[PDB]
């Protein structure tokens, strides 16, 4: 019934958009370029939306089985199921399967393989893989995703897992690119059920993130994915279910040594925060703290300025 | 008062290996001690052994590699708590927390981003493996050793390994998920463990929550057993539920049909209890769940499972 954040320092937090810990707390300057991730999407009263589901080890990982090859770079045709190994249904109210990257990029990890069936069942293998979320075989809407791995000689048709690992630029000069959503059923084809954009209102306002240095594979990418809330905050309001009594909660991060508060901030209904400021700031505060909440306000409330 | 969150099993997190919960499995008492360090929290929200709140951190390691060595575990990684501060190898835990707590090999990859003068902000990532039985693997010493694939673009630059699996040494070292590995040396003993846990009612056995962790070659099935899920131990540190007694009654439950399939002993101390007896892999509803339903103690007499 009543409102509430669980208690946890940066440190303790799981960027929802990439399963790393949060390093830091980042507010963005107003661009025209728009804010619309996927995962990591979440109402303060428990209604995950676009592509979020609730383990962190599910954000950005594939399950499903390899059943063909082609000829491309994107070379293995990997057949999705729902991370939790049910059938992948298509005509699904959702952008993609849930969890599926929400970003152009090449996301690195390893696949693995446990045979089923008539064909050495048990047997195993596991290698480096990528994923391209520019390829025209990226088609997870559709039910179906391409890989590329280390060792084309090593690899079956047969039940597969991808577990990501970190990011990247791809090496023909397709960008990483965090806020530019991928193709979720390929080119020529739109995005469907996306979670709406999300921008501050109010003059003055910005954007509040929680941002992690996520692993690179070459290069000198700094591997930067902002998330709006992270993982707990989601899988915590999930769980409450609290109603939301207006358009914004109004927090405050405090130490929770001295007891201070240190400023404060809008989380939206919709699940995003904004702040008083003007310019890139990545914050200066103490490792203890934390978020708490203060009050519903609304739309028109003026916060302090940080 | 007391609660558990409202989670299916695919919903869950294993709290011993950063996957989720496959299934429900009640062991056979053995000769054998469970004794795990990972996914180990009181009722009451203490975290104990190696056990830290990310799933992201289990068997996760940080740190900086400083030397290579003439031995299959070849890189010297000097390791940091994995918020990346210092590690204090004084601290009361058995290892730094999120280290693995099962003898075997630990496969992913490592990544590098290079600080100071060297390249700044360069990065690299490839396959690598963590032996736990290595002599090497002493991390509450404040390092273990790597494998990895790729000798020649590897740097003296803070490093983090990401795992993605387990699997048997390829030499007479098998994946042995109950048998701790030396945190210290080779003649050292393990300290600050988190202790055993075994019923002591007769006719109850250990339920576990089972996952199936990706393998890397031949034929093992993965199996890594945790006493409660990650998930649960999030919940009790967030709670600090004062505990009435030594026991939390929990039932298994339908939530459609509302009806109760089972129940078991939540103790104090972090682990499930249930009267049946022999090996058996649950099979249960996929909806289902357990639900708090009172504080009883250490006598009370549970139906059979
Ligand atoms: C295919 C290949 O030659 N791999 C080498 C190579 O990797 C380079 C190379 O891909 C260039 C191309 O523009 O981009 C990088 O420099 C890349 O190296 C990676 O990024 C640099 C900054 C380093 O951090 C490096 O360690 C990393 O691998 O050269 C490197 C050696 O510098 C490796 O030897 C690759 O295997
Ligand atoms: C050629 C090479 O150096 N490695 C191959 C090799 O890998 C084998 C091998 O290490 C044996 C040891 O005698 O143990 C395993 O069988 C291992 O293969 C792995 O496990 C089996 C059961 C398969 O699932 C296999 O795909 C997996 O790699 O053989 C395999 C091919 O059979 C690979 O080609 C390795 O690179």
């Amino acid at each position: 019934k009543p409102f509430s954040l669980p208690i946890l320092t940066l440190s303790e937090l799981t960027n929802s958009r990439f399963p790393v810990p949060i390093d830091s707390l980042f507010t963005a300057q107003n661009n025209v370029l728009q804010v619309q991730c996927q995962n990591g999407r979440c109402t303060l009263d428990g209604e995950l939306q676009g592509t979020t589901q609730l383990l962190p080890s599910g954000i950005c990982a594939f399950r499903g089985r390899v059943t063909a090859q082609i000829n491309q770079r994107d070379r293995w045709h990997m057949q999705l199921q729902n991370l939790n190994g049910t059938t992948y249904d298509p005509t699904d109210d959702v952008p993609a399967p849930l969890g599926t990257p929400d970003f152009k990029g090449v996301v690195f990890g390893m696949v693995s393989q446990r045979n089923v069936g008539n064909d050495a069942p048990g047997s195993t293998r596991a290698q480096q893989a990528w994923v391209s979320t520019y390829s025209p075989q990226f088609v997870p809407k559709l039910g179906s995703v391409n890989l590329r791995i280390s060792d084309n000689d090593d690899f079956q048709f047969q039940p597969t897992k991808f577990t990501p690992v970190g990011v990247n630029d791809d090496d023909d000069g397709h960008p990483f690119r965090q806020w530019e959503l991928p193709n979720y059923s390929g080119e020529l084809t739109l995005n469907m059920n996306l979670a709406p954009p999300v921008a501050p209102n109010f003059p003055g306002e910005q954007l509040l993130f929680f941002r992690s240095f996520v692993p690179c594979s070459g290069g000198y990418n700094q591997g930067i994915i902002d998330c709006l809330i992270p993982q707990e905050w989601i899988q915590h309001f999930y769980q409450e279910s609290a109603p939301s009594q207006s358009d914004v909660a109004l927090i405050r991060y405090v130490n929770p040594d001295t007891g201070r508060t240190l400023f404060e901030a809008k989380l939206h209904r919709s699940g995003y925060i904004t702040v008083a400021h003007s310019g890139d700031y990545p914050l200066v505060v103490p490792a203890n703290g934390h978020f708490r909440f203060d009050s519903w306000v609304n739309q028109f409330y003026s916060l302090a300025p940080m």
